[PDB]
């Protein structure tokens, strides 16, 4: 359960950083610092706005942005669930 | 569970073609082809603005949209689960 | 399993005819008709905009509309979550 | 099972107060009395509108917001889980 929450943090980092790289200079509201980006990422994962609000604006100058969000998201929103259940079942 | 992932995938598709046809000419950025159509429907399916953001503005147009979104949404969110749940058990 | 199915649906019905006397005459595109509120219901079931984009300018008509939703989301998002494990147990 | 919904109705009515005391002037219509406060987190909860229309309006004012919303929502959105889980199981 530990290691779960271990991968989990490693995985929200990584992505962070690579978003910051991607999506900062052209959406810098919601990627312009590392900070920014574990924000709007946790907002994704809990599917708040995420294509409306968030992926379709960004698709709309990266037209392959899907190809990071949509796996992210069913990473996140499936460790995250295991995460949680684990400690329920213990 | 790879049945099951197998399952959602022909459905997902199907669904995918299915809309492209219905609603692909009055709602060309939502359904303008099939790729934008399997984005839609993820979307649709993460329920992520499903009635406000797409199938109120849809169904204005389509008067019995909720006939294809409604019975897609109740067998995607349940075939997910089903399939997540599915992988959890394979290792207790 | 059945039994959780037929309750739902009673629970579904009602509440979308209180809506419809409720609503109806002063949110006609949500309320309008058993029709337009079952519709609503679902999607406040599915928690979609509810708050923001339906109770909240519910509730500038109708102070207490809180007292009919926020139950009714509780019961629904309950008794749907119970149904679904019903059979995935089966 | 009673001892959870004990907890959860003490770290909601606390969360309330603490979000009508930081954000009630600033934000009135969300936060402006402790009835507002337990409606708006109700719906932060349920994870409507939490970021792009509660939280992110927020942090234009408060920067530092989202110390308060989300470990609110991670501590919330899992204590739910476990009150709802627990008269599941205590039916098995
Ligand atoms: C699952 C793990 C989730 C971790 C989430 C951490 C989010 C951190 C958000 C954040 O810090 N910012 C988001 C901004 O949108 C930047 C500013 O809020 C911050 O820099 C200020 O506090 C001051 O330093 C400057 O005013
Ligand atoms: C559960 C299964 C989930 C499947 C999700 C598949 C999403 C695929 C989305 C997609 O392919 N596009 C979305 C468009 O909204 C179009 C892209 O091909 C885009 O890159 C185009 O714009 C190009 O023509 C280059 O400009
Ligand atoms: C770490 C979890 C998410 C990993 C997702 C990796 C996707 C890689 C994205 C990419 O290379 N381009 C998208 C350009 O938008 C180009
Ligand atoms: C799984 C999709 C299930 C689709 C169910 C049938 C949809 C029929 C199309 C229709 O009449 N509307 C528009
Ligand atoms: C969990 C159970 C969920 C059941 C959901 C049923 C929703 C039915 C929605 C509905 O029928 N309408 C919603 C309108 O917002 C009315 C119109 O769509 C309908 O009357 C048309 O099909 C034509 O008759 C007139 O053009
Ligand atoms: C998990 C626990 C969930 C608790 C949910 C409690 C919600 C209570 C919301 C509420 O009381 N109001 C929301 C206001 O946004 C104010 C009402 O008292 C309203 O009726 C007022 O307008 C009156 O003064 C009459 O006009
Ligand atoms: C059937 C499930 C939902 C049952 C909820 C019952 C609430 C009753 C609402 C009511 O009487 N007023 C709200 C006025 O808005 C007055
Ligand atoms: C459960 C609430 C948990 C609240 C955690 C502390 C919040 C401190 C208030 C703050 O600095 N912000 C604004
Ligand atoms: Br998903
Ligand atoms: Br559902
Ligand atoms: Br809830
Ligand atoms: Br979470």
């Amino acid at each position: 359960v530990g290691s779960v929450a271990a991968l989990l943090t490693v995985v929200f980092y990584i992505a962070a950083v690579m978003a910051t790289n991607l999506y900062g200079a052209t959406f810098p509201e919601w990627f312009g610092d590392l900070s920014k980006s574990l924000y709007t990422l946790f907002q994704v994962m809990t599917l708040e706005s995420w294509s409306m609000g968030i992926v379709r604006p960004v698709m709309n100058v990266h037209p392959n942005a899907w190809v990071f969000f949509i796996p992210f998201i069913m990473l996140t929103t499936f460790t995250v669930l295991n995460l949680f259940i684990g400690i329920i079942v213990d």
